[PDB]
DNA sequence: GGGGGAAGGATTCC
DNA sequence: ACGAATCCTTCCCCC
């Protein structure tokens, strides 16, 4: 049958920072989003090991990064860097396959099926990739293998970081037994939460249970994904993917509802999202904002034709009309999202 | 009943 | 205390 080798770079924005400037290896790095409300605000991208090992991970606030590695050192995040690194060693990994599906900007699955014959084989594939890499770009990362990509995906979690790990038919059938089912790709918490409940701690578990009483409960997709990934027989391809909406949300110095000093803010995530879509223009337009007490109200459109960028402008601010109508909250990030490009 | 599709919220992290 | 794919629920027009 099949094998997929799954690639995921180590830490990648903290990386691409420690090849830039390599005097910062062996220190704790920390990929910062400065919201911009006051000195510190904003959560953590991502950090190195050499400073994950303290708990500061994505997620955390900067100020609580500080108060845990007061002297480690804090960067911005730089996008447009490591989003061209991310695409030059995506090429690099076509010379291998070009049966090959980008996740993420970190991440990508190649069948190679058509190249290797066993997994005796495949682990130099892998192998022989990694150094095609920590040589041209100087990155390190994790290499996964195995039937389909899930399993691909799970072999790299364990072998992460600068590792490459096979799981092979055996495994699999022990996996799906012993493997914590929180551990599986897509299920975060809100989903294992609920699983808990239906008494499924495993993989395997999906099988003692009625169907249409899981499908109520998380959904068809996840019960097919589940249940089929179980069955010990989940086999989606490898596709090649397409970007499907551009966005920008951006935090105001401070909370507000007053339309007019709103707008500037709305206006620059609409630039910005113009500048960064390129080429393609959008049918569809959505508002969103982040309520004061962090919860996501958005309203949309969708238009006949394309969208102008002046039309935009328009739209935008009906849309933001609209929610400012239908909530009392006070808005705190604001923002614009494109979507069906023609 | 049931397709087809748009809206708005929920869930994930790839 | 910081971008996006996919899916689910709901509403709706129409045959
Ligand atoms: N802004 C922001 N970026 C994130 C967040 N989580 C992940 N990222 C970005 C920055 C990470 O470098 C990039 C790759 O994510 P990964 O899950 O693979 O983690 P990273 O590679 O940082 O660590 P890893 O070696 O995989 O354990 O995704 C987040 O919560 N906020
Ligand atoms: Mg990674
Ligand atoms: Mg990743
Ligand atoms: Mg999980």
């Amino acid at each position: 049958h099949m094998i997929v080798l799954f690639v995921d770079f180590d830490y990648f924005y903290a990386q691409v920072e420690e090849v830039l400037n390599p005097s910062l290896k062996g220190k704790p790095v920390v990929v910062c989003v400065f919201s911009g409300r006051f000195e510190d605000s904003g959560a953590v991208a991502t950090a190195n090991y050499e400073a994950r090992k303290f708990g500061v991970k994505a997620g955390i606030p900067i100020v609580e990064a500080k108060k845990i590695l007061p002297n480690a050192v804090y960067l911005p995040m730089r996008k447009e860097v490591y989003q061209q690194v991310s695409s030059r060693i995506m090429n690099l990994l076509r010379e291998y396959s070009e049966k090959i599906e980008i996740a993420s900007i970190d991440e990508a699955y190649l069948d190679i099926s058509d190249k290797v014959r066993d997994y005796r084989e495949a682990y130099n594939l892998g192998l022989e990739i990694k150094n095609k890499i920590l040589e041209k770009e100087k990155i390190t990362v994790t290499v996964g293998i195995s039937k389909n990509k899930v399993f691909a995906k799970i072999a790299a979690d364990m072998a992460k970081p600068n590792g490459i790990k096979v799981i092979d038919d055996e495994e699999v059938k022990r996996l799906i037994r012993e493997l914590d089912i929180a551990d599986v790709p897509g299920i975060g918490n809100i989903t294992a939460e609920k699983l808990k409940k239906l008494g499924i701690n495993k993989l395997v578990d999906t099988l003692s249970i009625e169907f249409d009483k899981l499908k109520g409960m998380i959904g068809e997709a996840k019960a097919k994904y589940l249940i089929s990934l179980a069955r010990d027989e989940y086999n989606e391809p490898i596709r090649t993917r397409v970007r499907k909406s551009i966005g920008r949300i951006v935090t105001m110095k401070r909370n507000s509802r007053n339309l007019e000093e709103i707008k500037p803010y709305l206006f620059r995530a609409i630039e910005e999202s113009y500048y960064k879509l390129d080429k393609r223009i959008p049918k569809a337009i959505h508002v969103v904002a982040v309520t004061e007490d962090l919860d996501i109200v958005s309203r949309g459109r969708t238009f006949p034709h394309g969208i102008s960028k002046e039309t935009a402008y328009s739209e935008s601010v009906k849309l933001l009309q609209k929610i400012l109508e239908e909530d009392e909250r006070k808005i705190r990030r604001i923002g614009v999202r494109f979507s069906k490009f023609i």
